[PDB]
């Protein structure tokens, strides 16, 4: 069973912690990868009910199993703060438009 299902797409928590260590540290490191600059903040406009605090940045997480590295992120994204807390996951897919949805 998946720990997170976004769309099709079947993530289970390593593979989400394995994300969110790679987008942390860019973070920290004040770098950033892709056209979109990832890690970039994440604004929190859908007013999901976060149960850590923002500041939060989001960075892709891959259906392929890869680390983002560049070139297209896919639909979904792991959101973190600042304590490298993870506040969720999230998903483009079954969303309009570039709004998302979170994860189940
Ligand atoms: N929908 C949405 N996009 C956000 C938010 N915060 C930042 N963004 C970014 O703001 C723009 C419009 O949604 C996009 O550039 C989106 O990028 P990502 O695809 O990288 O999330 C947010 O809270 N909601
Ligand atoms: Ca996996």
């Amino acid at each position: 069973a998946c720990d997170y299902t976004c769309g099709s797409n079947c993530y289970s928590s390593s593979d989400v912690s394995t994300a969110q260590a790679a987008g942390y540290k860019l973070h920290e490191d004040g770098e950033t990868v892709g056209s979109n600059s990832y890690p970039h903040k994440y604004n929190n406009y859908e007013g999901f009910d976060f149960s850590v605090s923002s500041p939060y940045y989001e960075w892709p997480i891959l259906s392929s199993g890869d680390v983002y590295s560049g070139g297209s992120p896919g639909a979904d994204r792991v959101v973190f703060n600042e304590n490298n807390q993870l506040a969720g996951v999230i998903t483009h897919t079954g969303a309009s438009g570039n709004n998302f949805v979170e994860c189940t």
